[PDB]
């Protein structure tokens, strides 16, 4: 009854079968039909039926084994997210002696192959009356009673998938999101590409990277934090529309919305601006929600199942707000003119404001970091429905093109849904001279203690000197999308094997 | 002089900014692509000029030929297509502006063209512009590009000047899209598993090591996702697949890049025999669907060498590794149940020395066998060939062969002398898997940097019950190589790894 004792007893038993030549891990079992197809094919049977003219082979894991005498055993077979009952009757088994022998060997959790006839019990339960049951793979451990401890579910995802059917549904939704994006972009003529994940200098975002070393080339390398720079070089190369759904690596802390490795979808469209991208984003996100959930409305539980429930409407158009103007409205005070957002005086003003508003910001207390903390405190929390926060200051967007009418701002937007950032996009900065200037400013910030400041990428600047057409780029966090599409407040729910403390 | 051109063009572009001429405009509205423009106006006759139709197109200037002072021809290219821009002063918005824009434009500049469709007296489809806008200038002089180093170091230049490069990458994307479609139709669930692991596994390879600061932990970049996939099958997801990057800290060569893409899939209740049939159907169907024929031309010695047509029509040839190795060597090898003895290792060592087959330390049986197979069997696999029943000593994760002692239910697919797929009936016995892991740990301590680490978490997962399963792995880059008649993996990688 003790788990460790159960494991020792079952292990010795299975080992005995091996020495005796009983083959507890057979090489092959021919499955004639899946459980799902079996259910749809014989669900029309009537209570008490027993189809003696059809013999099929099925397989699955034993979820329960209840004895109804010495000659009747019921096995609850599960697989493919469905259930199928195995009505093991001694009179129908190949022999009474073998009926007792196989059932005494079976335990809950074992993988078995079943050869029998379809039938339905007197109570109306579809079943398979077996002629022969074969042990395919025994379960040496005791399975949980259920399984609710988050730590165990995340450290042994196979147990979570075996015991909780809602978990499989979340990962099916996640795959539907990725497949929907690929179909959407492929239809628009985008070419799916793959760019390096190991870089001499990481770039395309503000983040601390992972460091590794290549022996044969005697070189230090960084895991990519974003593929943005390689994508723009491809647009310079003449591939007007490219996209890539892949992993990004950021050596930062783990929390409800951050994992060291995560999946994003980045795409670049030549001859487009951030205004075109807002419309494309509205069409893609709203259509994705409708296609997967059936409607434009989604229920949101910010405080778990026992909390308030909010209806989130994804019907376009999405609301748009300007970051600086809304931040001033939230603070009830006017901020400096946008063309002064790069001065030290503006940094001191924002620093003082953060202190007075109890908005914390760990060093370095740079304008970009202080603004980010203020936006997360006063604007992000109010973005329940899909909201576009636009025209970010240049100081927070070293790769975005300057705003054509608002000095000091950029043609950028971020899509927020259920208090989380989903997309990051902007009109691409294609002026090589101005890009190098912003890179030089980033290097100074880095040399002064900023682990996330960008490195100067001269190779990328050189590519921009060859001519990058006016372009608009976009990045979406696939994990974050799966979170709001599965009503999950923790990113670990949408990652098969999330990063964990040892 | 290239540098002088860059300095002069830079000052000219800088002057445009100070003069308020916006050399990098924010938005240009394209009415139709170059491809659609050509297909839509293919019916014109020489001398035609549809003055009642105005369209806006865009592209890069590849050539600029002057004819008079009032006529300039711009060769606009984009999307792998070309469109001539017949800039006539009489048709431009104004003669003064015609001279101004043309004095600013140079070869390589990205421009927007607003004009009418037309055809020259010589019969060339063109666009007669009303206004030309400089969208993004090219500050460098372009090659009037064959140097491999430059093509791989500045892939944008390669893509701008040689159309065959873009075609290879379109084929590469078609391969991946085809596999997803094939597997999705068979009920496989596309999944994503960790690329950063506490313990690397799923292959015999040297990994990359990194460090997580917030958690003060050493991490390894994944060398294969195999172990996570099998854990997913234990979890009840009978069919999973993942097309993603793998990282191996090894040397670069014609068929190896430190980061590469593979497609791995696991299907419960199948064995390696079922996987051979699936491989034949997928590979043959993919070759036919993308290239139009079941045959592909292969140039092992470049364009000026022998060309062999390889037929991908199933079934593929099957050969047993040990049996054909004996025939290729003309010598009888030890019995398969003796492959773990020191006497067998010495025997394989002598054979390698006598046949001049090199093998860097450690000279273990598994490594000596791998060298002999690559020298006597792989080179002879031009047509799609399955090499099967590898010894257990070289397959720590494959299930033992049900009839041949010492062998496993494993196979490798070889095409045009390159390894394409690696598959086998999965070992689902946790005690025997742990034993093989212990043997791998011994080999690691004895000089084999590629030997596997013991993964107790995976062994524990096998203790919960892994149904009989067969797994498979395919090198996407290698497939793109043989599908584009490329002998260097750098041809099918947008940015291949390069020495600084
Ligand atoms: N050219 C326009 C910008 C393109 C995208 C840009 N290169 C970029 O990296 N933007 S990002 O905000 O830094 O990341 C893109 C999205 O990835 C999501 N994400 C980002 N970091 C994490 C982390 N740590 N965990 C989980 N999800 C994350 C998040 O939704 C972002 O909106
Ligand atoms: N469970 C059955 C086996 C599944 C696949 C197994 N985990 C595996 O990794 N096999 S592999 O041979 O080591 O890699 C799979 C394929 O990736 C290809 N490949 C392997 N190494 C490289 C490298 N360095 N560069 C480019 N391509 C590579 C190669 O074609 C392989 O056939």
């Amino acid at each position: 009854v003790d788990p460790n004792q159960y494991y020792k007893i079952r292990s010795q038993a299975i080992h005995q079968l091996k020495v005796n030549g009983e083959d507890p891990y057979p090489h092959k079992f021919h499955v004639d039909i899946s459980l799902t197809d079996f259910i749809q094919k014989y669900s029309h049977l009537q209570p008490g039926d027993h189809l003696t003219d059809i013999t099929l082979k099925v397989a699955g894991r034993i979820h329960a084994k209840r004895a109804s005498g010495g000659k009747l055993i019921f096995h609850d077979l599960r697989g493919e997210g469905v259930k199928l009952q195995v009505m093991a009757n001694s009179r129908n088994y190949k022999s009474e002696e073998e009926f007792i022998h196989i059932n005494n060997k079976l335990r809950r959790g074992d993988i078995i192959g079943v050869q029998g006839n379809p039938g339905k019990t007197k109570k109306g339960e579809l079943s398979i009356i077996p002629y022969e049951i074969t042990l395919l793979s025994p379960c040496l451990h005791m399975l949980p009673h259920g399984l609710k401890d988050k730590e165990t579910r995340y450290r042994q995802r196979y147990l979570d998938l075996i015991l909780n059917d809602f978990v499989r549904q979340k990962f099916i939704i996640r795959s539907k999101i990725i497949t929907y994006i690929r179909s959407f972009l492929d239809e628009l003529g985008f070419l799916e590409i793959e760019t390096p994940m190991m870089n001499i200098i990481p770039g395309g975002a503000v983040a601390k990277p992972f460091i590794t070393y290549h022996n044969e080339l005697d070189m230090n390398l960084y895991m990519r934090i974003a593929p943005e720079l390689y994508h723009k070089m491809l647009v310079v190369g003449g591939i007007d529309r490219v996209y890539e759904i892949g992993r990004q690596f950021r050596n930062e802390g783990i929390d409800l919305t951050h994992n060291p490795e995560f999946t994003t979808c980045e795409f670049y469209m030549a001859y487009a601006d951030y205004h075109d991208l807002m419309e494309i984003t509205e069409k893609m996100v709203s259509g994705m929600v409708k296609h997967i959930t059936g409607s434009y409305k989604v229920t949101y539980h910010p405080d778990g199942p026992e909390g308030q429930a909010y209806d989130v409407d994804f019907t376009p158009p999405f609301r748009r707000i300007n970051m600086v103007e809304e931040l001033e409205k939230a603070l009830g005070m006017k901020l400096p003119e946008t063309n002064l957002f790069e001065t030290e005086e503006t940094r001191k003003i924002l620093d003082d404001i953060c202190v007075a508003k109890a908005v914390e910001c760990p060093p370095p207390r740079t304008t970009a970091r202080l603004l980010d903390k203020l936006v997360g405190e006063f604007l992000e929390v109010t973005c329940i429905n899909p909201t576009f926060i636009c025209d970010h200051p240049q100081i927070m967007s070293p790769l975005a093109k300057w705003h054509r009418s608002k000095e000091g701002l950029t043609e950028r937007f971020e899509l927020f849904v259920m208090k989380k950032e989903i997309c990051n996009a902007y009109t691409e900065l294609n002026d090589p001279m101005r890009q190098r200037q912003l890179f030089e400013e980033q290097a100074k910030a880095k040399a002064a203690g900023d682990d996330e400041a960008m490195f100067i990428d001269e190779n990328f600047c050189t590519a921009l000197e060859y001519g990058l057409p006016p372009t608009a780029g976009w990045g979406m966090g696939i994990d974050r999308v799966a979170m709001f599409l599965t009503d999950s407040n923790n990113i670990k729910e949408v990652l098969l094997f999330p990063a964990m403390k040892p």
